């Protein structure tokens, strides 16, 4: 299970993951000992996962975004593709997934240009073919909801 | 703009959001003041879009996501849906697209009920054919990359 | 749970619905008294939910079988669908589904023009539109896999 | 030959597979030895194919169903497939059907990571590719209609 | 009722269909009486449906065919479209099918521009989106077997 | 070009293929002996190939009806699936065809289970991968339209 | 017909729009006066339909081309495209096709979210459903084949 | 860099690309030495690429268009196609793609055989699958913009 006042914790984190031991603690309704504990052990636990800031990717270059669905052309090898993939870096997310394809990735690039290359070299190296789906926007993107 | 000492404070502050301002002062070799205010800055332009706690969504309940690919009924009247759908607490994301789809969202829920449920949600306040992709795993995701 | 004497039960019930409290006695390892408690209360929590002999369909007069599957033209209408069509006799199942279809319905019929009176009626009865797939052969029907 | 006789006896063992042997001559109109008979030649014939207890996928662990399109690699070979599934117990159903998949599986697992592995070793044994579609519910299934 | 005499009447009639009732008589081991009662019985039963010159679509100006599959806009409508497409005389087949599409038409066309106006017209008046796919070669047409 | 007399007559012929030269003069406007000429110069020249009557191919016993689309999986070998499949007499029909598949057949078959029997022989011999698409009703068939 | 002089003439201005009257001369043999008389014939004809410089799109900042294929919603209003989009500059061809849809235009736009906005704008006012396709990269363009 | 002065002369030559150096001279308020010149770098800098006189394809004899979409039967090999199809000459355009196909080319053709025997060669020389789409009509085509 999970107490509600670690999930007012989780609630407010997610919303603002700069927040002050401080003012979580008005919110919440604990002492700024009594919530550094909290968190410091939703931490221990793989509750949290870490602390990120939102980067927008067009501020940083990559103006083209892409869902890339794989499919492994040879069933008789090892599918290994998420760790194959996993030293490129413009490969943002992997999932496996339950329809036509076998894993789909988020992938970030400069332009349309370099999509071409980098679908290429994710071809040449898991050993799958690729079916690419273009963003054109992004509305909103990891508004985590907590029940 | 987007100078080296901006780039070096954007990559720190994607690996861990709650970096304290000395910890980046002495990275970015800065007073805490120009941090503080290079950052205030990047939170101003577009580049910091905020922070949030990366949360476990299956330690929250959230044990089945899916991507749903949205088609509108009606696609001649001018396009409703991100902000219709905005309400919608489990929708994480929401994503224009080119080619058969107009928008995929990502969406969590706690089951395969719920999912059929918000599926009629999805269909009903957005006026649109819906194509759902079970998520089976997740590899890895959210890896920001500054080049 | 299900303590595995109920697991060897069930096991060989699967695969013989007319076995008798006898037979099992001896395979189980219990008495005719003790077999017969066991099944009684598999039944009361719906564990075996009925006994039914597998009937060939062609042998009925059921010689076309095929896939339906079907989605509501009208979101801002219940979707009540298979309640609806559950009344159709032909439809011998109903599962709701996440794909590019709400519905697949497993349907039989005696041959092709009657399964496009059947697709028709399926239509303006539950008002969906349908996408059939045609089944030429089953090779092998409900082999029930006990852990 | 199917007579009237028949038909009753069909009806009643798709209805109730431990239907005793009494309970069907007094509902046919026959001798018990009569009905035994009747039963025997059903049997040897292809019209009862054998008798199972309905038993809950889910009270036995299957929390996940799905049906699986899969296609041939290379169509050229005559075909291998159900013969070579038929040893992977999670298969449940195997059906050869017309459009652009040439077989849909039903089958049944414990759990999403489960039906990941399931389907890399159904593109392995069978030397195909797949296309899944997960059931969210079912509404009603095996409903045998004797016309 | 399709007796041995009646399947060598169809056959000689599928071959040549202005064969006369006397070559039929001697090939049939019948009187020309005895023949043409036969043949006026195959006509009022549902068997002999006509008799057409195989006439080539080119020589009369026909110089472009097509394949256009058709999917009613509003399938929950009881279907009208071949009674409704009877009346345009460049519809040469109507056929109804299982699958994406309702109805497949055989059509025959002067040229391209004749094409896209006729394409125009069909979604008038059935109601229908259109996928067409044009014929390069005819092989061998209407190879009718009897078995 | 072809005279509006020749085509008075190949309308009738279309309509007709029992016609005789005799009710043909009538109509036509012309005389037994310059009919008969007429109509053997259409034929000499390949305007009017043949006379067929049109069989019921239910009556018949060819209950299952369908489109198949082939696609060769070899392009280093010479494309001849034609000329492979031209001796086997469940098609009817072959066209090359612009669109996702090289070929189309009409094939007519007994039953679902000979279809699937008809397939993998298609699939052997000629050496291609095939997608049908299942007849469920002719409304009308070869209605030549002569301008 | 056209004479193969005017063939040589069209076969090199093809390849270079900029030729001059004089260096065609040469290569296909005739007077700076004879060269002149064809070349404005073949003009007055619409043998060559004008003369353009091929300008790369990605300099005059065209960074995303798109194919985009459009089918009209309302098949009871006239199908005039065409000449609703003409006035819009991005769009640079429009093509009636044999296919799923009805159109295939070419369109070019400085950025993924220009692409969006361009297909809205399309969209509500040709009144159609769109469906893109983006073009990575051209390998070469408009190379005219002169037989 | 791409200034006021080379947007009027790209201009000018995309809409007539024999245009005199003294006529551009003139509209661009510069002396012929500097107009030739301006030119001259846009020619070496990548952004004039040609000068083409526009042909009328059907009145040289091409009177089918199509697109054709291409798709490697193995993808993971470090792809070819554009330099393969580069030597067929009836190739007009070649474009990589994102979605299904990988490139897109442009064909043109003097009838339906002769684009069935180009399939064929298109299969065999780049390893393709083709999917095929007829254009019917060209409303405009090759409309640059210079914004």
């Amino acid at each position: 299970a999970l107490d509600d006042i670690d999930r007012i914790l989780v609630r407010e984190l997610a919303a603002d993951g700069r927040a002050t031991l401080s003012e979580l603690a008005t919110r919440a309704g604990l002492s700024v000992s009594a919530v550094q504990s909290r968190v410091r052990r939703l931490e221990s636990r793989g509750v949290v996962q870490g602390y990120s800031a939102r980067i927008n990717p067009e501020a940083v270059g990559h103006l083209l975004s892409a869902f890339v669905a794989i499919t492994p052309l040879d069933p008789s090898q090892p599918d290994d593709a998420p760790a194959r993939l996993e030293h490129i870096e413009e490969v943002e997310s992997c999932y496996s997934v339950a329809g036509e394809a076998s894993y789909v990735l988020l992938v970030r690039v400069a332009s349309a240009r370099a999509l071409e290359d980098l679908l290429q070299r994710i071809r040449t190296t898991a050993n799958v073919r690729t079916r690419s789906t273009i963003i054109l926007n992004t509305f909103y993107s990891d508004r985590q909801h907590i029940p």
